[PDB]
């Protein structure tokens, strides 16, 4: 699809059995999502950008259905104001910028 | 033109007479610059990122060109891991998102 940025680029995901909003962001190399239960193992790590940092859990391999485009990746989980879908999905699903 | 998102959108930008590089950054909803002098009177501006909110300068009606794209908009000043490239400005640029 073709999506204006007159207002901000959210979408619907579903990633562990759970249904949430996310921010299609360009400017996130990571994919960060809200607390919540994920499967496998993970390890602590530490992301930042405006307003400094914060601590999450990045779990590897988690499959995320985003409008209809299932994509793998790496998904950090912590307490991030808002759920980011970042570059490492966004090229999963082939979104590109475009002006 | 198509940007691939595979590495960190990074372009070219022009403000004040200089070159800079900044990210394009749908998942911002201001531009947001490294300290930096800019005509004009400023009003104050608190922004929300993932580390939480700060303190910036607005400056209005500045003049900036994106990748050889001219655009005349607000212009937020303050400590930012990298310059960013709003969706006020992206709009006026033209720029879609696209999959
Ligand atoms: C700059 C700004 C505004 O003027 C207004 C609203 C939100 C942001 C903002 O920081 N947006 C953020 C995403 C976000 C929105 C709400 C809560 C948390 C995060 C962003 O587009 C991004 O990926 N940024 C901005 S700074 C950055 C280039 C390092 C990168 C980043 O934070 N990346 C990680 C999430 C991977 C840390």
């Amino acid at each position: 699809p073709q999506i204006t940025l007159w207002k901000r680029p959210l979408v619907t995901i579903k990633i562990g059995g759970q249904l949430k909003e996310a921010l299609l962001d360009t400017g996130a190399d990571d994919t960060v999502i809200e607390e919540m239960s994920l499967p496998g193992r993970w390890k602590p790590k530490m992301i930042g950008g405006i307003g400094g940092f914060i601590k999450v859990r990045q779990y590897d391999q988690i499959i995320i259905e985003i409008c209809g485009h299932k994509a793998i990746g790496t998904v950090l989980v912590g307490p991030t104001p808002f759920n980011v879908i970042g570059r490492n999905l966004l090229t999963q699903i082939g979104c590109t910028l475009n002006f």
